[PDB]
């Protein structure tokens, strides 16, 4: 209880709770956004969607509906028993159509999981993470002004990863990515 | 380059720069504190020194000359190629005379290196770290109010470790521990 309590108090001293919903107009055509816009699944094949400019056509990504240009913000994501996921932030100006490698140099700050047990930060090169207990819920923490993106196990307060401090260019968006077709959705925790 | 600049801007924006000097009165008798109080080495054998109450008698530890009871503070330590070292903060009330495990529950928040290649956080139990580039200079970051102790590579800005947010009791001192005889001293970088 003490580690959860200190995690709650820290998030109150410093970070504004963001109420993040998924924008279906940004979602790759293989993704399904839930009607309440909190949950994400994958289809067996691309669905028939317009190719509007905001849509990720290659990467299996979706954005939030609000961006950040300043300030300290957090949100929490129920990854549950998923075997695969990536979450974090990206710049408004990322390449959405052509492939680009999802790295900080290309405007992406994400961590995640592959093959049930391989936790990685998508630094370049990728950082192999050591996680003592697989997180069911992950907190994403942004400080725009200091260039900080960090990740915690939201249930026990343990730290997962902090990217090197950087300089952002333009607005940042919450980003979510799933590659697999598996029973458990990715779900955003309401603020 | 940019990662060093962003690390510099972050530490300047949010943390008070501590000018840390070693207190030889606190040092375990096997330690040698330099005349300028910036450098720490180990002697071959325990020196004959008085067992005054403030002196560490069991652990091979020394404190700084100033504690923190509030605020955000940072300092940097040149570890160079030294194969063994642990650094961080501890509570004024730690057990200095008798055997105790150096853990957060016992008032110590430290990380470091064993046998040239084994990075650990001194959590209970110890957390094995994976560090892609061995740091030569380590930044120690304290936020008293949010219970935060984190550690960075002070040359490239890469993150090393963040303890779970906690609650501190009383003053925190910079603490330094070396177990081995090695050519390379630990040296505190001035503010
Ligand atoms: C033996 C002493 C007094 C120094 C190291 O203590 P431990 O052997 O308990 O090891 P750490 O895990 O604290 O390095």
């Amino acid at each position: 209880g003490e580690k959860s309590q200190a995690y709650a108090e820290w998030k109150k001293a410093l970070f504004q709770p963001a109420d993040v919903i998924l924008d279906p107009n940004t979602a790759n055509p293989i993704l399904l956004v839930s009607d309440d816009q909190r949950s994400l699944q994958r289809a067996d094949e691309r669905q028939n969607l317009p190719d509007n400019p905001e849509r990720f056509d290659w990467h299996y990504c979706v954005l939030g509906c609000k961006s950040f240009t300043s300030g300290r913000h957090y949100w929490e994501v129920e990854v549950g028993d998923r075997k695969e996921w990536h979450i974090g932030v990206c710049q408004e100006n990322v390449e959405r159509k052509c492939w680009v490698k999802m790295t900080p140099e290309n405007g992406f700050w994400t961590v995640g999981l592959t093959d049930g047990s391989k936790y990685r930060a998508l630094s370049d090169p990728r950082t192999k993470l050591t996680v003592a207990n697989p997180p069911q819920r992950v907190g994403v923490f942004l400080d725009y002004e200091t260039g900080e993106v960090s990740f915690y196990n939201a249930m026990d307060g343990s730290h997962i990863y902090t990217f090197p401090h950087t300089f952002f260019s333009g607005p940042l968006w919450p980003v979510f990515r799933i590659l697999t077709l598996e029973p458990t959705a990715l779900t955003i925790c309401p603020a």
